[PDB]
């Protein structure tokens, strides 16, 4: 029901989940000069040596890569995280044009998609109670801007020809999902929400300072995905992002001087 065009978009999720006017909601925009360096940060440590990616699939607001993670293969830790964070998918946002894109801005500059990879705590049990819980998820966002092609990448833009549409999966074994991030782990943290229906307020955002470089022709492969199932009207999968919320009673922390 909920979308991303004019009359199903973000404006109207409050009608259907009142908690998009809640208190700690996602994303928001990073103000570089108002975020505060905490040195009782830990470094990040990923530890995806053993990830088993299975499937990637359509959803009809994105496309998601998805992970076993009924055992510690791919997990997330340190950083302001207190606990073990299992990776259980990523998925991209992306704009119609390179100057939009991205749900967190920083300065007010958007990237031209952003990549979302959603681990979830440990010791809940499963993803389902963790959703739940003020501290149950942690989302890495990563910024993706346009320049030179990026190599762990084109294994998913190869295959998105075979999920062009909503509800469309194939499977997508022996993935790496190291080859995704950037050279530097500095980033910005703070305490949100998901940015999609149902906007649980359950997430610590990590948020990446340095960018992925990817090139024009792998985010044109993006913008060819549909909204749609089969035998339906042709919307092109574009601009599926949320807009910035407001910070309100939140500080974002930064981990590096
Ligand atoms: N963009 S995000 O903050 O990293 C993010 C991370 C993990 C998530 O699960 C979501 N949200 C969904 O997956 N919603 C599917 C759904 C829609 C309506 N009803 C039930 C389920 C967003
Ligand atoms: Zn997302």
């Amino acid at each position: 029901h909920w979308g991303y065009g004019k009359h199903n978009g973000p404006e109207h999720w409050h009608k259907d989940f009142p908690i998009a006017k809640g208190e700690r909601q996602s994303p928001v925009d990073i103000d570089t000069h108002t975020a505060k360096y905490d040195p009782s940060l830990k470094p990040l440590s990923v530890s995806y040596d053993q990830a088993t990616s299975l499937r990637i699939l359509n959803n009809g607001h994105s496309f998601q890569v998805t992970f076993d993670d009924s055992q510690d293969k791919a997990v997330l830790k340190g950083g302001p995280l207190d606990g073990t964070y299992r990776l259980l998918q990523f998925h991209f946002h992306w704009g119609s044009l390179d100057g939009q894109g991205s749900e967190h801005t920083v300065d007010k500059k958007k990237y031209a998609a952003e990549l979302h990879l959603v681990h979830w705590n440990t010791k809940y049990g499963d993803v389902g109670k963790a959703v739940q819980q003020p501290d149950g998820l942690a989302v890495l966002g990563i910024f993706l801007k346009v320049g030179s092609a990026k190599p762990g990448l084109q294994k998913v833009v190869d295959v998105l020809d075979s999920i062009k549409t909503e509800g469309k999966s194939a499977d997508f074994t022996n993935f790496d999902p190291r080859g995704l991030l950037p050279e530097s782990l500095d980033y910005w943290t703070y305490p949100g929400s998901l940015t999609t229906p149902p906007l649980a307020e359950c997430v610590t955002w990590i948020v990446l300072k340095e960018p992925i470089s990817v090139s024009s022709e792998q985010v044109l492969k993006f913008r060819k995905l549909n909204f749609n199932g089969e035998g339906e009207p042709e919307e092109l999968m574009v601009d599926n992002w949320r807009p910035a919320q407001p910070l309100k009673n939140r500080q974002i922390k930064a981990s590096f001087k």
